[PDB]
């Protein structure tokens, strides 16, 4: 039987659906592998399930030559060299796009969390020292509030629909409007960015539809926005100039931060940091974050290694594999 | 098993993973096919791979009914009317920008080129007359040098990041300044537009942040002996002007990937570049828009279009899609 | 006053420096004079500004009596007879060497060229028929992929500076090693020579910083070589094997050839062609060509003229030159 | 006031006035080598010095001369230095191209053809007083027909194979590089294996070779694999000849003679070392030939090496970088 190998954790009944094909080499636990613990296991492994923290260049194949799948559960491709693997004959495969209601869902967790104080709320409570109702810890409510997401791909749109319910001023920008039909069903209006800054309490950028530039949050944008507002990131490190954010926070122009996502986490670009900034990590008043629990909800982990395993079970049965983005041999 | 027509040549590996669910029909020539071909191809195709010389119009879509997706290999969607593309119930699909990096490259070979007369020195040795170091084509270099990137998009960032090295002065004009880690990292000092056009030897100008050209009056206050480096679009230099400027010695060259005869969407245009131009050899660097014409670059676009078309065939929600069909 | 006879043309303040202190035959001319027309002209001088075609030995020097220095604006003197001038009361002066940043800037110059097919689309243009982008010439880019630098004297070190921002891997081979600050300031990392031959998609020859050997790139190194590599010459011709670099372009090993500098040009070994290949120069497709341009910038050769213009006025005016290499009489 | 420069060893004339200009030169006026002892306290207030082969520049050195800014070796290596130890007591150090390749080939065939023709048996035949004329004696052995085997294709090998070319010989040679296809035909040569060239040849001649560095490459066991009354010329170093068998195979007849410009006594840096050459050497003069490490003692050469030395330590003196430096100090 021909042996997979997988870089990280994946529920039983995974293991279970590639067992009757192969021979299983699991990540038991919930870390990360180094890189040479990942090419000591792939280096007679026939298949591969990669994850985010994967680097697969052509030094890493190199190293493996029977491998001949690496299924990706992941929905893009960024730290593969997919043509190296065309070369070295191993099938790429990538999974469908299936983040966008869980990582809605916790952006409005962490606008929430973090307008109504509820962190430091829950370390007042654990202080063992409550004693009821007091005058303290008053937030920022929803209803009555702006909240602009800016660009409306599946994710944008997707807050918008959960936001419908919460009697907000809600506004977008996006270079492509919503359907008409769509816009009455949420109650959402079209305006342009220097708008959707200049009115908003509650700044939620998404991915757009369409293209655009790095560090779509700048001090140029945090100047323009509402004194006294909050900015809520889960959609990407890139998206939000921390170092700026620090600043806004110190001199009032923020009220808070919250975010899913950091610079630290793109491997794109070379003026890259390595930490998240410690004024941000200090700052436990004012910021909500959280280690990219975007998609952490069981039921989608399950369906993404189910496809990413789906992909490896057909390339070693000698299928094109459903999620192929190259053509190898 | 549904079609797929593909207005320009791609990639074999692209045709190969696009053949695994539909039947493709390539452009197997380097040439742009003439519109009337194009849709007699996609008239029974349930999809389009889509170029830049493709103007997807309603039109076009009442030739097509079959289509279901229309994968544009592009960034933009400029010659795509998107609203009747959902009203035919047609995906339109489009890539992220991959053009960054390879065009800051060619702008930095156009630049090496022109000032160090690459051109006229590989002439002379196909001429067969060489026999060693001569006292000719004596160029310009760049340390020591003032340049200046007009606009702080990403290309223009990437051509800073880039020349950060060779030891220049290096300014940049925008109306958004960059931050002060990137100032320092890249030694780019900010000006204004008349402060850089005034001081520098090199002008290369670049898409700003966020939205002036190269005419006459720009010409005249640039500095005697200067050279100019235009790899970003055709509309923001004047060609005749540029003409007038290496006749009196304003400019000592001029570089370019981009041309004013490629500005379709704006009535004023000329036909061809002008031939002051392409019979200045010696004080000229042209590139045929070669900017992302690199083969990595473009089989990573290819393939992101195929990648859409694959899905919506699927049925799924593509991942470059820019309008909601039906 | 003394007369000072110039074999090759300079700039004209250079002209104006030496004409206060002695009359000026000079170069008019972009071109090579001959030896006879030089040997006519230096009879009656009492100074000569040599360049790398002159070539002074003890004949010349006989055929010009009244000589009291040589200025050399060159940084070496493999074409003077040092001890003949010696003999004869003649001074020989140099320059120091100026070539190095302009060399390596041309070394790059090739490089994107070359690799960007950025010859043939110039004539793409001026063949009048260009009608917009085309799916054609399509190059090999600069980021992600590996460049060696075999030798890190100072030209392999100043390549490597430039080199260092493009978001390369970059390898260098030498005996001597760069320090750790330079290794990473610019993230360049030491290997052998058949490591880099092995792994780089571009090669590039550089002066090491100790080391004595003729025709590196021979058959056997192109062998080692990645197929589809590059190979860019702005070192020496010695450094290439031309007939070698036209087999593996044909064969397809090498995808091009950048050179300044041809084997053709070298004086100091008998067995040499006195043309470039024509294989070489009809594959204008494959190959990028200047004529020994490396330090053609005005800015240094105006300062290498100044320096041996200056070691002959301080010469005629009885003192010992600054760039003196003899002690004549 | 000016930088005092010193040299250890003795140079040309003409080389000191050249220093001059912009040093106070310290020379060595004699032909012999200073104790190390007299070297340091020549250099210890010295800016500048010239270092020869029995230069030995160690930390202890440095720190004896604190004043140093350069060392420029007249030697085309640096075994004898610190290099890094140079580089932190911030003196640039220099060497000078590889000059010695062409006299060492030509010294090479004068050993080999002395030797062979017994050409100083002959002097001393000359000099006793007693010619009267051509005597069958001194018959020797000629090169033309004759098989030769370069052990090393280097710069010196390659330059013995080209000057040998005219002689109408059989040149054999082993490297574990070979020497591509034209050189090996315009010089008349032929790649065989090691144990081939010894097996054939009847002159042997042992060159550094391309890339392998192979040990004490002709001991007793090689000596025993040579062809009976062949000749041994050894011009490139004294390791790689071990002169207590050459005395046994010339004293068994398998040696014809042996020829030499380097000898075990010179290898300080190895622990192999004897004191002197082996008097059963010395008293041989009917089959040996012996020169004292005169491969590059041409005035031509010498003083090119001198001249780009001071070149090196004019230019660091000036505060340029020096053309043959190989660190960067400071």
């Amino acid at each position: 039987k021909p042996k997979v190998v997988l870089t990280h954790w994946v529920h039983p009944e995974i293991i279970e659906l590639l067992s009757a094909s192969a021979d299983v080499i699991p990540n038991t636990t919930r870390e990360t592998l180094p890189r040479s613990e990942v090419i000591a296991r792939a280096k007679d492994a026939d298949a591969l399930m990669a994850f985010m923290p994967d680097s697969i260049d052509s030094a890493f194949l190199e190293e493996c030559p029977k491998l001949r799948v690496i299924g990706a559960a992941l929905k893009g491709y960024d730290n593969f060299d997919v043509n190296a693997c065309t070369r070295h004959g191993v099938w790429l495969t990538i999974v469908p796009d299936l983040l966008t209601i869980p990582t809605a869902e916790l952006t409005i967790g962490l606008l929430l969390g973090l307008t109504r104080h509820m962190l430091e709320g829950d370390r007042q409570i654990r202080s063992g020292h409550f004693q009821g109702w007091r005058p303290t810890l008053y937030g920022s409510g929803l209803t009555g509030k702006t909240l602009g997401i800016r660009g409306m791909g599946a994710v944008g749109r997707a807050i918008a629909q959960r936001l419908a319910g919460f009697e907000m001023n809600l506004l977008y920008c996006d270079r492509i409007p919503l359907n008409a039909e769509q816009e009455k069903a949420w109650h959402v209006q079209r305006v342009t960015l220097d708008e959707l800054l200049e009115k908003c309490d509650y700044v939620v950028p998404a991915v757009p539809m369409a293209a655009e530039t790095l560090h779509l949050i700048d001090a140029t944008a945090l100047a323009k926005m509402k004194t006294g507002s909050y900015l809520i990131n889960a959609c990407r490190g890139s998206v939000v100039d921390e170092n700026a954010v620090i600043a806004a926070l110190a001199s009032g122009k923020l009220a808070g931060y919250a975010a899913d996502v950091f610079e630290m986490e793109e491997w794109i670009r070379a003026d890259r940091p390595q930490a998240i900034p410690k004024a941000l990590l200090d700052n436990t008043a004012q910021t909500f974050f959280t280690p990219h629990l975007g998609s952490a909800v069981k039921e989608v982990r399950l369906e993404i290694e189910r496809q990413a395993a789906m992909n490896i079970i057909q390339a070693l049965a000698g299928e094109k594999p459903m999620g192929a983005i190259n053509q190898p041999y």
